[PDB]
DNA sequence: ACGTCCAGGTCTACC
DNA sequence: TGGTAGACCTGGACG
DNA sequence: ACGTCCAGGTCTA
DNA sequence: GTAGACCTGGACG
DNA sequence: ACGTCCAGGTCTAC
DNA sequence: GTAGACCTGGACG
DNA sequence: ACGTCCAGGTCTACC
DNA sequence: TGGTAGACCTGGACG
């Protein structure tokens, strides 16, 4: 059935935007550590969180991310309505060690062990969000897997339950599923994502 | 106790004038770039079974090239130089430049101990001699570095009864509390008490 | 990984019948009077610090003793009989004498763990470890023993990366559940586990 | 160390080895057959224990003498010496000299018959032979074993624990000890009673 | 030798 | 609070 | 007189 | 946990 | 447990 | 001067 | 209405 | 250990 959903996503016109947008993230290659920087962050405030939220309050901070004090920082946060002003406003200042970030990710052996690195080095940073950084940025064989698309997956039958946790074990077994499934509708783990998440919600977002 | 008669022997003396200028030296770096860090890190990286004079003189001649020299460039560089590794320093040295700014990195720590345990596993080339190393020299007070010289110096007043071919973390977190205790019986930092051990053993203060 | 390698070839050894044997022993304390179970209170009060051998002749030539004796000929029979602390033991001793019905009020308690709660801020003399010795010693098997020794091999094994200076309650319930998952890597009620830990550096399979 | 030793020398151990001592000298009265089964017995004590071989020896007893090479062997191979074939060989093979106090004592002095010996006898070296000397009632050789060695190292006497103790090293090595001997006034042989027992807690031969 | 090392922890008293 | 330095205290093993 | 031993360890398989 | 690999010039007798 | 530690060196070749 | 060989059987954790 | 639902998780403390 | 509970924390649409 999933299968059958996504290859007419394919041919609906909707698969003319998921790559304005595919592409909208390979053109990170051209961009500052500064705005690949702003897309952790995004990431970091994205958790548990709504992206349209997320995208408004990247928008409307802007460089801020990089500039404003914790205690500054943390307002502003206050301000645009976000679920989590206090812990998330700190992550993104102790994030900041790592400012160069586009260039300490584009120096490892892959994105595999890339996204390794990010998780346990990162506070505010699971598998879930740094998989969605690598992938925001043009990374293609990472999946993301948050309640939305874990639901496509569970309701398709692919996995047995929505777990109550994700270990890292679990992440890579799922991921590998996704990996499967897109061989078949044949497409790349980050093209796939939005597919599945577009059904889900209704919007090709990111 | 020999050590400990010797060590008060040199506490008072013109030496200590040295080895005090020589920790101040080191406690400046709360004011330097991570430029100046890493370029402090890399240092250490050179000294590894190397000269400390040899390293010394190394990071004169290429100063900021730490930083920019490519691989075959540096490598050059040092191959003139006259270091033992200059394939594999050079090699390690540009992978490190991932953590160009050191500074930000290591301050972010809660503790020096545990900033140790980062820099050991993520930087190729590094191990606990060499950051212990590099904290020290970068103004950090509660760290001990643990080569050859200070290793066959505690194992030649039977603090230790081997000199191990290769040190646990296990190991040198041992030895270094047993270094620790030293301090406390003479009342010296890790810091200043490794300048006076080391100096028991060559008759130079270095770094 | 080695530890886990000993522990399976000791449960294929001769030993894997001595603590068997050494097992049931405890559980057939399901039908014995207060006083005895007390006197096996007592052993582990009289074993703090101390050593596991002299706590059982001590306990054998005193017998019933820890019941009727006077402080002042408890003091001088554990003068005598050569233990470490004949004072403050011989303290606790007594004043413990206010629950010599000790069976009635573990028994009572819904489960082990929370009995031994009781023990430890009820009773000078008896800290967590034992208090799970103590109960272990009756017959309970979901408790860890946490001597000097088992956290020897527990930190030589690099489970932990120190040994503390005292056990918080915290602590010692955390590293009761390293040990308790040890046990099912193996198959062994943590009494049991204790007993092959212990045997290992020890040598021997007392109690 | 010269402390440790005083403190030896104060202890009932320097009885012990006062009445030790005196079972060596005794060896002046004693057979060719009685001078050869110790020079036996400390063929058998190179690279092996010290108690070990004294069982040995006990058990075996004039064995050493009239023993054809295969049935040696085998009480060496059961009494379980780590070396029984190689034992009994360079066992065998010194039969020739089973006179051994006559040609020993014939000698000038130890010293000189150490050297015949060592040269003279396959399985027989520097210690063994200085053992052998010592264990008879000869009183300035200096055995030197793995203890001695190590006590001298540790002590800060020697420098290395040399891979190959040469007779040029041996007699260096059997020089200091003299020294340190005049520092506490003892007898190389004396000495050797006194280091071994630091190290062992031992005092046999 | 004589000193060092070491035994299935728990307690008070301090800040 | 809750973490920790000192007190309790002795005999045997071992170089 | 040329050969050996020494220098602030770390990484891979 | 460990040996081989990385690699060189330098002072000593 | 079983694997390493350990014990009063001497010989034979290259 | 120096590896390998001779060769094992108890203790120990 | 206004009491329910829901949104691209991850961290700490605890055993 | 590595899993689990519980915190972080709110707005906006539903009906
Ligand atoms: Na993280
Ligand atoms: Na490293
Ligand atoms: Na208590
Ligand atoms: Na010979």
């Amino acid at each position: 059935m999933l299968i059958k959903k996504i290859e007419e996503l394919k041919n609906s016109e909707i698969k003319d935007i998921i790559d304005k947008r595919i592409q909208e993230f390979k053109s990170f290659k051209n961009k500052s550590n500064e705005e690949w920087f702003k897309e952790l962050c995004f990431c970091i405030l994205t958790a548990n969180f709504t992206a349209e939220g997320g995208i408004r309050i990247q928008k409307e901070i802007g460089d801020g991310f990089l500039t404003l004090p914790r205690e500054e920082l943390e307002e502003k946060l206050k301000n645009l309505g976000h679920r989590f002003y206090r812990k998330r406003a700190e992550y993104i200042v102790l994030a900041r060690r790592f400012k160069n970030i586009k260039d300490i990710v584009e120096s490892f052996e892959n994105e595999k062990v890339a996204r390794e690195f990010l998780v346990r080095n990162i506070k505010g940073i699971g598998y879930q969000e740094a998989s969605h950084f690598l992938r925001n940025v043009g990374y293609d064989d990472v999946a993301i897997i948050d309640r939305h698309i874990l639901r496509e997956l569970y309701e398709n039958n692919y996995i047995d339950e929505i777990p109550k946790t994700l270990s890292r074990r679990k992440y890579l077994e799922i991921e590998n599923i996704l990996r499967d499934i897109g061989e078949e509708v044949n497409l790349k783990l980050s093209e796939l994502d939005l597919y599945i998440w577009y059904l889900r919600t209704g919007k090709v977002l990111k």
